[PDB]
């Protein structure tokens, strides 16, 4: 039997499963919802025009006045270098059946979509990407507001996790331009928050209304989630024109620097990741006080 | 007339359909839900990583310093022979109309499918599969919880039959990568008594929300209910990943064991059934105090 | 049933399951609507 | 845990069994191909 080593059981080998189980891996939300430039440079200037264009609505037979030329704003989205130097022993990579060097890829890789997700959200920009909530935000309309900086609303704890108010707020601080092809952005903890809030009477506000084959929605609009969030913190916006991944055109480049070291293999693995907002009006925050 | 045996009465027969109707039988959910990996061994190893693979966020001209080197997890998933070994008599296989060997070897499957939604589910491990209610479970988040352990959500009886925040915090406490693809898992009567939760005010928080063509689900995901759960327990997770069914590569193997007690055909159609979690973070299990 | 054995274990029996019969039986629904051959015959709609 | 899982014992398919003693007796003695349960030898036990 199998359960006696020595009858037979030393014969038994457990079948390892080559394909190592990844298990934080996910496709990556932000370089979907959000826009993916390769580019060969240290920084990215996309060019954002403000507006400020205007008509006259001339007359029959009346002088055609001048009116205002729109203006430009520069988005400068800087490349930093996003890496990770893991030393696996020579041993292991040799003595292996599940391929540690494309396991580790891997698994650096799903690090750097996550360090995306962090970097590209909360990210300060300190020598990396900087993340639409590190982007000072700044309580005014699309007309007030300074450029480059993101409106966020900040209702009174009463109406904030009670009522729908604060959402409905958020969603039509966008313009129509942007809600036509816009996502929420919503940490999980917040998440549940919100699935939460129940008005004065005890219903639901959001009453889970979806099907089974829907994608989860908040007032029509899709929910692509974000782990890195920070708690109560909520955002909202058509991330294809509000915010820039600026990926370097080599993209993730794995050199495993096997010299450095010998008996040791570092894979490098390091990728040139940035991050900024463009279109600070196609983005839009909404902070909730801390229950 | 037919009434009276002897007047015509004899010679109407009655066509017994052939194929026998297997109450019992359905789709195994289980195998759907979960993967299922043909193997040839009695204990399969899947590399589950748990992670630790960080980035330092380096600037131009900083050296670049060591990262932590991701782990990897065992998921030791054993073999083991779940068998049926009924004794027909081979007067009936040989007295038959309806194909006796082909009926009770589909009855055996459907017993077999029973089984797998019980071992894969309560199952304690005790030489067969290790359910994943029986897997130990602590109320911990992901990073804090230790692998090979379920995230256990254990609320008050106030809100647990009263409201949706169980259930919500079930479904937040999955994380996107599997919220994704994930499936609930709620038995019959547990379904039927989420179905009359009923608020302070006293209306339904699953007000039945579906369509005719929609499958049942529950909170924007699909239900497939497991009818061996113990009451009032509910699971919620990317079964696919989160829960390795590991069947022998022969499977079902139905000899019929004719020559051991001649005048009895013994059918023993014994299948190597084993069951684990894999990704303990990609399954969430939800008590609830019982009324 | 199963008796989920283990690796060493004599194979115990397990019972075999159980066979209901449902006996349907049929018997004559029928009408019987005595029109008159005048209808049948004197009409534009088939009344057959 | 780091890697370590990783690493599968290469086990050698074919066991190597044990090389047993070349069976000697029959090499030896006279080797008999019977289709009986007993063979009897006649043999002179002299007393002549």
């Amino acid at each position: 039997s199998t359960g006696v080593p020595a009858d037979g059981g030393y014969t038994v080998i457990p079948e390892l499963n080559t394909e190592i189980m990844r298990m934080l891996t996910d496709e990556s939300t932000m370089r979907r919802i959000c826009t993916v430039k390769k580019i060969s440079s240290n920084e990215f200037k996309q060019l954002v025009s403000a507006g400020g264009a205007t008509v006259n609505h001339g007359e029959e037979g009346k002088t055609r006045e001048q009116t205002s030329t729109p203006q430009i704003n520069e988005v400068s989205i800087k490349l930093y270098p996003v890496y990770a130097y893991p030393r696996t022993t020579q041993e292991i990579v040799d003595f292996s059946d599940v391929d540690i060097l494309s396991w580790l890829t891997g698994e650096i890789g799903d690090t750097f979509t996550e360090t995306e997700e962090s970097d590209l959200v909360v990210g300060d920009g300190d020598k990396k990407a900087k993340g639409f909530l590190s982007v000072p935000r700044a309580e005014k309309n699309d007309k007030e507001r300074d450029f480059g900086t993101l409106q966020v609303i900040k209702p009174s704890e009463s109406l904030a996790w009670t009522s729908a108010d604060p959402l409905i707020d958020l969603k039509f601080a966008l313009r129509k331009k942007y809600r036509k092809n816009a996502v929420w952005v919503v940490n999980s903890t917040t998440a549940a928050k919100l699935q939460k809030v129940k008005n004065a009477n005890g219903d639901y506000i959001w009453r889970d209304r979806l099907q089974a084959g829907d994608p989860d929605t908040l007032l029509g609009l899709p929910v692509e989630y974000l782990e890195f969030m920070p708690d109560n913190v909520i955002a909202l916006g058509d991330f294809k024109r509000g915010y820039y991944i600026v990926d370097h055109e080599t993209g993730v480049r794995t050199r495993p620097d096997n010299l450095t070291e010998p008996g040791f293999i570092k894979i490098f693995t390091q990728k040139y990741l940035g991050g900024g907002v463009v279109d600070s009006n196609a983005i839009k925050i909404l902070e909730l006080p801390q229950d």
